[PDB]
Order: C-alpha cells, then sequence, then structure tokens
C-alpha cells in the first residue's frame, strides 16, 4: 500500500498556500517511474472529470497527510498570463469553457470552488487546464471574492460564477475589473460593482462580463434555473461544441 518511501522527491514546486507542493516520482510498480505532484499536510479531493486535478494516492503518516495528485507540466494560468500579460479573445473563450465545465461538475458535487483564480488553474503538457485547490463544502484573494462574500451574506455557486466573471476580465485585460489601493478600497470596489468596460473588448465579450458581474447573486448570469448552460448558452461561447470540448478534442491555442 501507499507510503512516503514509494516517492523520492524530485524538486520543490513553491511553498504553498495549502502546504508544500514537490514534484516526485514514485518509485514502486505499476506506476514506477511516473511523475506526480505531491502535497503534504500537516473537503472533497476525489473528483473525475477532464478539468480537474485527479487524485491517485492518498495516506496518513503521524500528522502528516500525503496527497499525490496529478503532475500538471504546463503551470499555472497567472504565470503564463504575467508573461504575456493578456490573452486573445480566442484564447479566453477555450480556457473559460474548459473551466465552465470544470467547476459546475464540481458545483454538481455541491462543492463551492471559493479559490478560483488563475493561480489554481493548471495546464497539462497540451495545454488544456486543470482545476486545482478545490473541494471545500463549507467554507482569500479579495479581487477575486463576489460582492455577498465580501459582505459575508453567504458564499453560494454564484460567488463562483462571478470570479469566473473576475477571471475572464483579468485575462481579456490584463486587469482586474476592481483594484483598489488596499484590501479594504478593493473591497469597497467590488461592493459598488462600478464597472467600466474596456473599448477593444468585443460585444460578445462584454455581454458576457455584464451578465456575471450582477451585484445581487440571483440575478447573475449562472443562478439558474438551468445553471451553468445559462453561461454555456451565451452568445459569447457560440463556437464552442462543449462535446468535443469534454473530450479534449479541441486544440488548445497554446501548447507549453
Ligand atoms: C507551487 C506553485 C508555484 C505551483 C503553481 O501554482 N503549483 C503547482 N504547479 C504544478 N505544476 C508545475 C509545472 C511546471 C513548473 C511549475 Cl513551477 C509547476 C502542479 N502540477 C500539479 N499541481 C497541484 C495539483 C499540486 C501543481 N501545482
Amino acid at each position: 500500500k501507499a507510503d512516503p518511501s514509494h516517492f523520492e522527491l524530485l524538486k520543490v514546486l513553491g511553498q504553498g498556500s495549502f502546504g508544500k507542493v514537490f514534484l516526485v516520482r514514485k518509485v514502486t510498480r505499476p506506476d514506477s517511474g511516473h511523475l506526480y505532484a505531491m502535497k503534504v499536510l500537516k473537503i472533497l479531493a476525489d473528483v473525475n472529470h477532464p478539468f480537474v486535478v485527479k487524485l491517485h494516492y492518498a495516506f496518513q503518516t503521524e500528522g502528516k497527510l500525503y496527497l499525490i495528485l496529478d503532475f500538471l507540466r504546463g503551470g499555472d494560468l497567472f504565470t503564463r498570463l504575467s508573461k504575456e500579460v493578456m490573452f486573445t479573445e480566442e484564447d479566453v473563450k477555450f480556457y473559460l469553457a474548459e473551466l465552465a465545465l470544470g467547476l459546475d461538475h464540481l458545483h454538481s458535487l455541491g462543492i463551492i470552488y471559493r479559490d478560483l483564480k488563475p493561480e489554481n488553474i493548471l495546464l497539462d503538457e497540451e495545454g488544456h487546464i486543470k482545476l486545482t485547490d478545490f473541494g471545500l463544502s463549507k467554507e482569500g484573494t479579495v479581487e477575486y471574492m463576489a460582492p455577498e462574500v465580501v459582505n459575508r451574506q453567504g458564499h453560494s455557486h454564484s460567488a463562483d460564477w462571478w470570479s469566473y466573471g473576475v477571471l475572464m476580465f483579468e485575462m481579456l485585460t490584463g486587469s482586474l475589473p476592481f483594484q483598489g489601493k488596499d484590501r479594504k478600497e478593493t473591497m469597497t470596489l467590488i461592493l459598488k460593482a462600478k464597472l467600466g468596460m474596456p473599448q477593444f473588448l468585443s460585444t460578445e465579450a462584454q455581454s458576457l462580463l455584464r451578465a456575471l458581474f450582477k451585484r445581487n447573486p440571483a440575478n447573475r448570469l449562472g443562478s439558474g434555473p438551468d445553471g451553468a448552460e445559462e453561461i454555456k448558452r451565451h452568445v459569447f461561447y457560440s463556437t464552442i461544441d462543449w462535446n468535443k470540448l469534454y473530450r479534449r478534442e479541441i486544440k488548445p491555442p497554446f501548447k507549453p
């Protein structure tokens, strides 16, 4: 059975906001040689979906909870965003569509992806995305918080779609829609939900952002009754075949 001795440490990927994540190589059969990302801890984690990180092994060792997950070669969207400082609508439509599927699934499991942001969206070698650091059902980066969360008036699935809107805006413009000089001001800007629409954005993109940026979570796109479909049927994704996207048949615009 699983055991820390079955994995040799290759290198530390980075300090964590969830513990430390190491790049490990399994030493035991049958996946001997296979690379994995190892997370050590001192609430669901098992989800099966093309756009959600897979948990391969989980074992407790005296206070330490080891999680062996997929190693995503491509790194995260935050890193790519910083280097390219903004993606074309083409790239954005693609990442958001796959994210749309991943997110909705997590919502069906009754999970709320509270920490949705580019840092938590990984890319595999093919360029497809994979959501990480999810799981919590019973609840951060302020720039991504929905107004009901800032005011602590609740935190349902709707909150995620607002954050989804923020991710879209940041990838499309290189900037955050609501940014103050400090956390306080940012939260106040989120509450006013006062938003200027950059003129280089397509009308379809602008339409979608306006629908996602509804202060009242009940009027926010994704708030049913067709839930995620409400967002998937938006004109912004007209050219997206969800069937093949799910099957990973759509060619990623970016290849790491
Ligand atoms: C430690 C952080 C700097 C990074 C990026 O957010 N985290 C990260 N990078 C990953 N991949 C990755 C690939 C190439 C270079 C670098 Cl620095 C990271 C990764 N693969 C699988 N997971 C989790 C499910 C644990 C991962 N998590």
